[PDB]
């Protein structure tokens, strides 16, 4: 039972960390079908996306992949450090699976 | 998998991109019997609807539709800064697909 | 389709415009049972009702319902300017069907 | 229908209204099982429960114990002043039925 | 009904209280499969955990388990002191069972 978010990414296989330790410089989110999916960017350009709950998600992810685009609305809107995100590598953008924010 | 608001636009038919750099300058909302939606407005006039669900959506979109309004209340009363929305400009006001917030 | 509260409000029977352009002097809910209700009030005496859900509703408005309470409270908390309420004024308080929020 | 919580809370038998004209001095809330629940305090000593939901409860009283927890969270983050607690004095602490914000 | 977190952490086995009387240091969650689950942390190295829902928790459990993850992101967003958590301790890091929150 993990610790913190890098012995959690570790879990996982196609999984890296993303140390940023800075705000979110921008925040999209789309209802459009097949795309209700979240896309964050910081300010060195780097992109990440909450993806489309589909048949790779288990069903209890698909309350937490809601939890995780309400997160990264109000850290962008309150301008909250991210210190780091566990993403999958095999997607483009690459796809948050969690997210830690410290000061 | 788009990177961008723009390029998530270019996906679909009947749709546009609009570029704001403006907080919402009104946001309205309503339960009335099949006005169930949310209008928002810029200060050079701009007006956008979420549209009221309908047989036009998918289910997938159902809880997008409701994030999006949720979005806009809190993006209004924050004064958040509007990149781009991207529209339906095949109705009137133009529909909301997606919404990207930077400075 | 309408474009600003005025015109949706005037889509409806028994309903009225009140333009208030103030912010929320008072935020009343309740749980108790038959009164799942909440109330505002306005500095000028003005009182607000959002109805308990009945069958006067239909299945769409429901949520629309729980959506009005959130916005209510959070604009009260954020003293947000309320500009305009449409209202059914056969209904004591006057029960709201929209709001209008502007700076 | 009631146009204030003081008439609201005297269509119900075993409530009283507290009036505490202060924000709340500390909010707890419980997982725990058959716990799941708020309790209150201000700085007078006064203390409140939300009840856990439970067999007095009806269906339509299920949303609204939700969005009162979800109140009085926001309320104790935002320093809100509490105006009045109307009570059920039936139970040990009083159990919230509703609440008012005001000044 | 407790009037406190110490009394109703004392309802249940292995459990404790730590003390904190302080803002939390870090927030992390997770969308990732069978690790849905938050982990906070304090500056003097204390972690712990949102378990993932599992057999251990009651139907009556499930929602207050999402509260509880609203609740310590929105604590730790706005920097309001934890005064304590009720935790069991049979768990790694060890899992909360309630909040206070005050000063």
């Amino acid at each position: 039972t993990p610790q913190n978010i890098t012995d959690l990414c570790a879990e996982y296989h196609n999984t890296q960390i993303h140390t940023l330790n800075d705000k979110i410089f921008s925040y999209t989110e789309s209802l459009a079908g097949k795309r209700e999916m979240a896309i964050i960017t910081f300010k060195n350009g780097a992109t990440f996306q909450v993806e489309v709950p589909g048949s790779q998600h288990i069903d209890s992810q698909k309350k937490a992949i809601e939890r995780m685009k309400d997160t990264l609305r109000i850290a962008y809107l309150t301008e909250a450090k991210v210190e780091k995100l566990c993403v999958w590598n095999n997607k483009t953008p690459h796809a948050i699976a969690a997210i830690s924010m410290a000061n």
